[PDB]
């Protein structure tokens, strides 16, 4: 039963610390997590990492530690 986590558009957010972000708590490559911050500055929203349940509600504590606006939801 695979889930995502969903960031946000955040009006205050630097691109660059969202950037930053995307890369420390996933790992990604910068050219990924530029992609992934452009989705969420452009389209409003982004799926930013997929797994287990239990991984997601993880990825969104972190995320929100981050100071990023993070939820999750059951793939389709
Ligand atoms: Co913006
Ligand atoms: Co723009
Ligand atoms: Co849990
Ligand atoms: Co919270
Ligand atoms: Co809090
Ligand atoms: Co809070």
């Amino acid at each position: 039963a695979p889930w995502v986590t969903i960031v946000w558009d955040d009006p205050v957010n630097l691109m660059s610390y969202v950037t930053y972000v995307f890369q420390k708590l996933f790992g990604y490559s910068e050219p990924h997590a530029t992609k992934l911050m452009l989705q969420v500055h452009n389209e409003g929203k982004a799926v930013v990492s997929a797994g287990s349940r239990e991984s997601m509600e993880v990825d969104v504590s972190k995320l929100h530690a981050a100071g990023l606006w993070a939820t999750m939801q059951q793939d389709r």
